[PDB]
C-alpha cells in the first residue's frame, strides 16, 4: 500500500516548501519513495524518523496546475511504480 502525508523540502538555496510525501511500507519500515510539488528546483527533502534523515530527489517528472513528482534517490523500481500506481488513481 502507499501512505501520503506531506514534508518539507529545500531548493539549493535552502528555502523550504511544504510537499505531499508518498510512502510505502516494506518490512515494518516506512520508506518515503515521492514527493510532489508545485516547484521544479527541490534537490532534497527533509524525512522526519531517531532526528531528520535528509534526503536527496532525483530530477522531476513534470505532469500538466502543473505537478512535479519526485523520486528519493536510489530508491527501487518496485517502490517507484507502486507510488506510480496510486497517483494515476489520484
Amino acid at each position: 500500500n502507499v501512505f501520503t502525508a506531506q514534508n518539507t523540502a529545500q531548493d539549493f538555496n535552502g528555502n523550504e516548501s511544504t510537499v505531499k510525501s508518498f510512502y510505502v511500507t516494506r518490512t515494518g519500515k516506512k520508506i518515503l519513495v515521492a514527493i510532489t510539488s508545485t516547484k521544479d528546483n527541490l534537490k532534497t527533502v527533509t524525512c522526519l524518523t531517531t532526528g531528520k534523515t535528509v534526503l536527496n530527489l532525483d530530477p522531476p517528472m513534470r505532469f500538466a496546475s502543473v505537478v512535479y513528482l519526485y523520486f528519493i534517490q536510489n530508491i527501487s523500481s518496485l517502490n517507484r511504480g507502486m507510488v506510480i500506481g496510486h497517483i494515476s488513481e489520484t
